[PDB]
């Protein structure tokens, strides 16, 4: 199971590492990518998971936009974990570099909801260019499922947990 988390919330845990890393070596039944509205896996957590299933998730998730067209910004789909998890919830998190609207951050997390455990990234983090300690606070005010958080950047985990209120 997951192991060396720090309890934020009753549901809420978090730990400095590597997303990759930790759903190799959990299998959790849902790890969560920090995908946008055309699944192209190319940085952050999305390229880095990505290239852990050599480039399968990239073809499944071409099949899948082929098929049904692009996310929403806030939306989620649930497709294969390939060799990381059973399933993995591609959510969408506004991209403040990409002008989006920040308030979608809370319906993001939303599609947490509708699983009972996950492994994931904090939304709209990194890349997407939002401040990470928002997301946090909008996490735990969002998600009531089991969520333990993985954030790569030990700077920012120390952040984190310093400054949650
Ligand atoms: O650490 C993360 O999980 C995401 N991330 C990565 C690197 C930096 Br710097 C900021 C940030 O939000």
């Amino acid at each position: 199971s997951f192991s060396g988390y720090l309890k934020l919330t009753d549901n809420v845990y978090i730990k400095n590492a590597d997303i990759v890393e930790e759903a190799k070596k959990v299998k959790p039944t849902v790890v969560v990518n920090a995908a946008n509205v055309y699944l192209k896996h190319g940085g952050g957590v999305a390229g880095a998971l990505n290239k852990a299933t050599n480039n399968a998730m990239q073809v499944e998730s071409d099949d899948y936009i082929a098929t049904n067209g692009p996310l929403k910004v806030g939306g989620s789909c649930v497709l294969s974990g390939h060799n990381l998890a059973k399933h993995c919830l591609h959510v969408v998190g506004p991209n403040v570099n990409k002008g989006e609207d920040i308030q979608l951050l809370k319906s993001a997390y939303e599609n947490f909801n509708q699983h009972e455990v996950l492994l994931a990234p904090l939304l709209s983090a990194g890349i997407f260019g939002a401040d990470p300690i928002h997301s946090l606070r909008v996490c735990v005010d969002t998600v009531r499922t089991n969520v333990y958080l993985a954030v790569f950047d030990k700077n920012l985990y120390d952040k984190l947990v310093s400054s949650f209120l």
